[PDB]
């Protein structure tokens, strides 16, 4: 009609993110929280560090643009359902790759079956 070409396999991309929520809390967080979209972009650029009464979403500065307070309050209030009790929940934004948000992850997940057919040579090990 108009074009839409923008769904392309939405179930391939939802099963892979199954196995990111099989793996991830914080993707599996998400999901139950059942977020919309600004608000799940948010979650989604960022991984979900957790301390004794908190939840610090590092959120990759390279998406700073998405993060806004309107998202976090929302985000703060879906988290202290979950929790059950109030959460101090922040947006940290920081865009260091040590750990991988629930959109990476999902990414990844659908990289390792590629990257693991080239880390077997790296399990046929050297020095480890």
């Amino acid at each position: 009609m108009k074009a839409l070409e923008h769904e392309k396999t939405p179930e391939l991309a939802a099963k892979l993110a199954a196995e990111a929520i099989e793996r991830d809390p914080w993707a599996a967080q998400v999901s139950q929280l059942s977020l919309p979209k600004l608000v799940e972009q948010v979650a989604l650029n960022a991984w979900k560090e957790e301390s004794d009464n908190a939840v610090c979403l590092h959120l990759r500065s390279s998406q700073r643009h998405l993060n806004n307070r309107g998202a976090q309050q929302k985000l703060a209030e879906a988290l202290s359902m979950l929790k059950g009790s109030t959460v101090e929940l922040t947006i940290v934004e920081d865009d260091n790759p040590a750990v991988r948000t629930p959109l990476e992850w999902r990414q990844a997940i659908y990289e390792e079956k590629l990257a693991q057919a080239r880390e077997s040579i790296i399990a046929d090990n050297n020095i480890q």
